[PDB]
Parts: C-alpha cells; sequence; structure tokens
C-alpha cells in the first residue's frame, strides 16, 4: 500500500489514485511575487474556544489529534469560505532534517514541518460526504521552523511515546489548538486537494504566512515515531510529506499586501 518509501512513495500514488495527476492537486509552491492580493478576501475567523479534543492516533502515516465534530465547537469561517467549517483533526508532516518536511513551499523554501488543521463544511453533514465536494474541506496550513520551543505544542510532544507505532491511540482531551497558531492570520489561499491518498480535490487551502517556531527537541520527538506497527521492523516516521505539484490553471490569492 501507499506510503513515503522508494517503492510506495508519492511518485507511485497515481497508479492507485489517478487523480494524483489531476487539475487541482496539493501541495504547491507558493510563489510570493505572483500571488495576488485580493482586497475582497475577508479576515479569517478561527473560533476554537469551545474545542473538544478526544484522542491522538498514530495511523501509520502521521499522528492525528481528533476532535468532537458533532456540534459547532471549533469552527473556521470567513476568508475565502462561504459557510461554517468544523475542525475534525489536526496532524503534521515533517522531515528527517530541519531543511525539509513541509508540503507547501514558499518561493521553493521548505520548512521543517507543516501543521494541517482539517475542517469540513457543515452543509454536507459529515466528513465522508464533504470530501466528495469541491468545497467540502478547508485546511489551515501552518509552517513550522526550528528555533524557540512552542509551549502549546508540548502536550502533543509529551504523549508521542504512548503512540509510537501504527494503530496505537491515546486519550487526548482538553487540548487547546489555539496554542498552535502564530500571531498573524495573514494567508494565501487556493483550491486544491488532500495531500495523501485518496488525493480528493475537495480542499480550500488557507496557508498562513507566519510560521510557528518549535524547538529542536520538539521536532526530534516527532522523528522518533514509527511508520510500522508494534512487533514489525522499525522504520522511523520521517519525511512524510508530498512534494509540490503543478499549479496548472490556478491562481494563489493573498489576504495581505
Amino acid at each position: 500500500h501507499w506510503g513515503y518509501g522508494k517503492h510506495n512513495g508519492p511518485e507511485h500514488w497515481h497508479k492507485d489514485f489517478p487523480i494524483a495527476k489531476g487539475e487541482r492537486q496539493s501541495p504547491v509552491d507558493i510563489d510570493t511575487h505572483t500571488a495576488k492580493y485580493d482586497p475582497s478576501l475577508k479576515p479569517l475567523s478561527v473560533s476554537y474556544d469551545q474545542a473538544t479534543s478526544l484522542r491522538i492516533l498514530n495511523n501509520g502515516h502521521a499522528f492525528n489529534v481528533e476532535f468532537d465534530d458533532s456540534q459547532d465547537k471549533a469552527v473556521l469561517k470567513g476568508g475565502p469560505l462561504d459557510g461554517t467549517y468544523r475542525l475534525i483533526q489536526f496532524h503534521f508532516h515533517w522531515g528527517s532534517l530541519d531543511g525539509q518536511g513541509s508540503e507547501h513551499t514558499v518561493d521553493k523554501k521548505k520548512y521543517a514541518a507543516e501543521l494541517h488543521l482539517v475542517h469540513w463544511n457543515t452543509k454536507y453533514g459529515d466528513f465522508g460526504k464533504a470530501v466528495q465536494q469541491p468545497d467540502g474541506l478547508a485546511v489551515l496550513g501552518i509552517f513550522l521552523k526550528v528555533g524557540s520551543a512552542k509551549p502549546g505544542l508540548q502536550k502533543v510532544v509529551d504523549v508521542l511515546d504512548s503512540i509510537k507505532t501504527k494503530g496505537k491511540s491515546a486519550d487526548f482531551t482538553n487540548f487547546d489548538p489555539r496554542g498552535l497558531l502564530p500571531e498573524s492570520l495573514d494567508y494565501w489561499t487556493y483550491p486544491g486537494s488532500l495531500t495523501t491518498p485518496p488525493l480528493l480535490e475537495c480542499v480550500t487551502w488557507i496557508v498562513l504566512k507566519e510560521p510557528i517556531s518549535v524547538s529542536s527537541e520538539q521536532v526530534l520527538k516527532f522523528r522518533k515515531l514509527n511508520f510500522n506497527g508494534e512487533g514489525e521492523p522499525e522504520e522511523l516516521m520521517v519525511d512524510n510529506w508530498r512534494p509540490a505539484q503543478p499549479l496548472k490553471n490556478r491562481q494563489i490569492k493573498a489576504s495581505f499586501k
């Protein structure tokens, strides 16, 4: 099955998921000089005060922090979006080295990691329905650089030893995702896709301009995770990122001049 190795990595995915070569694939390089300021784009509204985190899961590709999405508790609105998008999970993509790991790039620059806060459009009723719609998902992408520690990330880092291998989960209640946001909500936006199979073209991407900083120790703990299940040969969970895909007939818009 698909993964990030030589024999099952991003260059192979098209054989099972032909949309991999589609018209609105993600991630992309964000060419900052060619993105256009769109003065009509609204400020984002990130309403996470009532968020209810539930669990953290190593799914063999990344780790997901899952939320209760059966009510409007943590929602994203505004910006390029029409309607209300509920937070379902967040996860990260990261590298084996500090100079790679992000999925999106900025003027070809790779960050050490990238956080995806995944939300679905409540007009479609459930996540599984939403991924079948061109405006089904809104993903807030946040770059990570290595520097000072991010205090709001530490509770996530703390629990990773409990979910080392594929299929392990742990209770993860009362986590506040507001602690993962940068100061500014300035963003780029474009229509794209899931960055993992099934690669469905259902995402409005909202990529924040300002990265967060995390420490060397925090990222090193991400890199101790395993792609494998317990009792299988150890393969470190690193370099779980898809490279930039062709922009094709898309324009990236900026919320800021």
